[PDB]
Formats: C-alpha cells, sequence, structure tokens
C-alpha cells in the first residue's frame, strides 16, 4: 500500500489499536472529499487503505479520532484528533508512512516517504 | 488573554519566528468560523489572540502555516499545515497555551493549561 499509518501510546508504551481515522482528498472546489478510512490492528498499524491507482496527486487530510481512543480508556483528552495535511505524489508515486504518538494533552506525528 | 500559542524550531534550535496561524471555532453546521489570528513574534509567541470574554467553550483548531515558514527558510517542507484541533472546558479558571515543535517532516504538540 502506498499509504500506511501508524499509532503508539506514549503512556502504556503500547501500539494504540482500534483507533479509527478518516482520509480526505481536496476537491476542486475546496471542499475534503471523502477517501479512505479505517481502524489499526493489535500492531497499532492502519494498511490497505488505498491502491497506487486510487492515490493520486493531491493534497490529503489524515484525521486520527484520538478523543475516542483516550475515553475507550477512560481519559478524558485535550485534542479533539490528530491531522495530519500534505500533499502527495506531486513528483510521482510515493509510499507514506505516517506515525502518530499519543498523550492526553500531546501528541507528536512524522512522515517517512520512500520511493 | 486566556489562549496562547508558541512555536519552535527544531531544524535551527530557536523560536520559529514571523508564523502566521489562524484560530477557528466550530460552527452548529459544522463548518469553521473563523475567531483570531496572527504571527509569532521575535519570541516564537503570539499573543493577543483573544479575551476573556470572547473565549467561550467548544471546538477550536489552530492551523499554524508551517509550509510558509519552512519555505521562508530554503528548507522543504512535508505538512501542508499544523493543525490542533482542541475542546476548550470550562473548568475553574484556566490559561491555555498551545506549543508547537516543528521540524520538515514532523511535528508535536502540547497543551499547558494553567490556573
Ligand atoms: O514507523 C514506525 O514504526 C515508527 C517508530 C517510531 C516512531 C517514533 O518513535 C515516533 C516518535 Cl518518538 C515521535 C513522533 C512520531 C514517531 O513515529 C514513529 C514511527
Ligand atoms: O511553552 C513553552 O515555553 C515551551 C517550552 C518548551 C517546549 C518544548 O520543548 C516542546 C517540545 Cl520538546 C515538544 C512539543 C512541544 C513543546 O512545547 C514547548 C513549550
Ligand atoms: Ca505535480
Ligand atoms: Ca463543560
Amino acid at each position: 500500500c502506498p499509504l500506511m499509518v501508524k499509532v503508539l501510546d506514549a503512556v502504556r508504551g503500547s501500539p494504540a489499536i482500534n483507533v479509527a481515522m478518516h482520509v480526505f482528498r481536496k476537491a476542486a472546489d475546496d471542499t475534503w472529499e471523502p477517501f479512505a478510512s479505517g481502524k489499526t490492528s493489535e500492531s497499532g498499524e492502519l494498511h490497505g487503505l488505498t491502491t497506487e491507482e486510487e492515490f493520486v496527486e493531491g493534497i490529503y487530510k489524515v484525521e486520527i479520532d484520538t478523543k475516542s481512543y483516550w475515553k475507550a480508556l477512560g481519559i478524558s483528552p485535550f485534542h479533539e484528533h490528530a491531522e495530519v495535511v500534505f500533499t502527495a505524489n506531486d513528483s510521482g508515486p510515493r509510499r507514506y508512512t505516517i506515525a502518530a504518538l499519543l498523550s492526553p494533552y500531546s501528541y507528536s506525528t512524522t512522515a517517512v516517504v520512500t520511493n
């Protein structure tokens, strides 16, 4: 898959399992059109969101539902979600791994881009 | 002022100066209504965004223009912007500092909420 997302929990030191996320793509009218969605596995990873053919050039937004994750662990978090917004495939196809590290009042995100 | 934003640069080891950002408040129809905006100072801080009377409970989005910041420094960035989406909750007297640490392919954000 050309787009994979991995989510980790910085409180427990574990993968963040069953985290929902939605991916959007910016449309011509400047609105966010639905693109793909899923939930992380027991490894904290979400594979198979898209295919090479469907993953065209564009501006993409990954909205990770961190609030539901913390609520299900019984925790009141600060953020509604973690958002990652980036231009993809501007110079041809790439493989993107988006990672997010979660705490109740903080998150970090990094991208690993390979050819 | 109950809302301040501080931005740091992990590549140069410096405050992130002259970074533009917009704050939005979520409307009843799920759209994002402009709320406040500005640019960080020489200390990397943006003060005076709002007042106690204007900053009511709700969902807020801070959209930080990191792409323009990196391009002004001649450094190639990954993200279109950094986003911080959070709930303001009236639990006693509270001041909110939203902090962000920027790298070209990564960013980290935390909230410092004090009395
Ligand atoms: O792709 C992976 O397996 C992977 C492994 C480690 C990390 C990681 O430590 C990490 C940290 Cl500290 C801060 C922000 C994002 C991160 O994302 C990761 C992703
Ligand atoms: O508000 C301040 O003065 C302040 C000081 C230090 C930091 C800081 O190191 C920091 C780090 Cl590593 C990661 C993410 C956010 C951060 O926000 C900060 C904010
Ligand atoms: Ca292109
Ligand atoms: Ca309340």
